[PDB]
């Protein structure tokens, strides 16, 4: 469980992210696809993209980037009380998209990388540690629902 001080660090840097949700979303998905190519194969919608240039030029990729960060932001603002927002996400990613928990670890790493690159002043080590804990909490609760369904 995160303390109030840790949640405040997480939400302070997230407020900066909301100033440009589309730019952050695109950077995060591209970072994920370049670092872990097997994740791109899960998206029939984006598997035709081969180079980083093509990825940056895709408006549809940018759109999905917004969807991912808007959903994640709603969860973080609940400060742990995210049952209602996390349940539908877990169901779709386990049974429809078939996304292993390991790929959620990969995207958490991309998020931390991008936040460090765009906000060095508000994302020091203390904030990095808090963000890492918030994403672990996110994964732990997703994994419990995956286990229930048999994934
Ligand atoms: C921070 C993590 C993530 C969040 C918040 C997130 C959020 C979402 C949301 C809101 C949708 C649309 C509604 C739904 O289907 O539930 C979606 C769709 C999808 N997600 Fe995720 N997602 C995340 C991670 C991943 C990862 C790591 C992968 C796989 C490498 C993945 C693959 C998909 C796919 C395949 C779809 C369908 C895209 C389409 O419309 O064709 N997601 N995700
Ligand atoms: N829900």
């Amino acid at each position: 469980v995160l303390s109030e001080g840790e949640w405040q660090l997480v939400l302070h840097v997230w407020a900066k992210v909301e100033a440009d949700v589309a730019g952050h979303g695109q950077d995060i998905l591209i970072r994920l696809f370049k670092s872990h190519p097997e994740t791109l194969e899960k998206f029939d919608r984006f598997k035709h993209l081969k180079t980083e240039a093509e990825m940056k030029a895709s408006e549809d990729l940018k759109k999905h980037g917004v969807t991912v960060l808007t959903a994640l932001g709603a969860i973080l603002k609940k400060k742990g009380h995210h049952e209602a927002e996390l349940k539908p996400l877990a169901q779709s990613h386990a049974t429809k998209h078939k996304i292993p928990i390991k790929y959620l670890e990969f995207i958490s790493e991309a998020i931390i990388h991008v936040l460090h690159s765009r906000h060095p002043g508000d994302f020091g080590a203390d904030a990095q540690g808090a963000m890492n804990k918030a994403l672990e909490l996110f994964r732990k609760d997703i994994a419990a629902k995956y286990k229930e369904l048999g994934y």
